[PDB]
């Protein structure tokens, strides 16, 4: 199995600001800064990914916290994601392995009010419900002035 | 449907730097100039994953095209991800509507050459097959010194 294996782990700061580390651990190991807000060298794509997924997990969880009556505290949320390759003759072809995300609330509040916050968060994030599923890429490839699909 | 509406417009510059311009389009409109490369206020999660996305099928385009006798130029890909959303007593819950990528080679080649690049990106992509299949995600809380699944 030749994996291709990245981390993120995040942190909440501010009102809804998350810092992103995130690594690359296989092939080898370099580290990125990111981080994800809102209100109102360039890393490689699949370090913006899994910092989108945490980002993204984490967001939902400061957003729905005090609605289900949770308090939290200084959040850290870690995320592993896993896939492998494989030689496809010239080329080589990709899929997923494993997806693990670990969550510390820091949270006085039973664990069973701990745990309906984080499913809630889990069915709020546009990310974690579009990975949950097989999804359909119309891929189309421009020619002259029309796209055909590719 | 209430809906959520990213795009990207990735421009490839240099040797392997894209230039990813997202736009969330719903529910209101944002800008953000991102960007990913191979070598060696804080934007909203959805968009480090589309640009993640954009920028990984830039990627093994660009990676690919000359193994794969395919000669681009100015290579421009343009990605539109619709999610929505619907209320779930006090919170809401989410999933993927619909996923296009649209790619413009600027490539003297046939056309059926080109398509096998698109083809042998779709499978490098370590996202594309991530998205094309269900993933199972893992999550735990901690408690103590433990994990626990959650």
């Amino acid at each position: 199995r030749a994996e291709v294996v990245f981390t993120c782990n995040g942190k909440a700061v501010g009102k809804m600001r998350n810092e992103l580390d995130v690594a690359m651990v296989k092939p080898f190991e370099e580290r990125f800064a990111l981080a994800t807000d809102e209100g109102a060298s360039a890393p490689p794509p699949l370090a913006l990914f899994i910092a989108g997924l945490t980002g993204c997990v984490m967001t939902q969880i400061r957003a729905f916290a005090k609605r289900l009556k949770v308090t939290v505290t200084d959040l850290d949320v870690e995320c592993r994601v896993v896939w492998d390759w494989a030689k496809a003759g010239p080329v080589y072809e990709t899929g997923p392995k494993s997806f693990e995300i670990d969550i510390i609330l820091h949270s006085p509040d039973p664990i069973e009010a701990q745990q309906a916050l984080i499913e809630a968060a889990k069915k709020g994030c546009f990310l974690e419900q579009t990975l949950g599923q097989a999804n359909t890429i119309r891929h189309r490839l421009k020619v002259g002035d029309t796209f055909i699909d590719a």
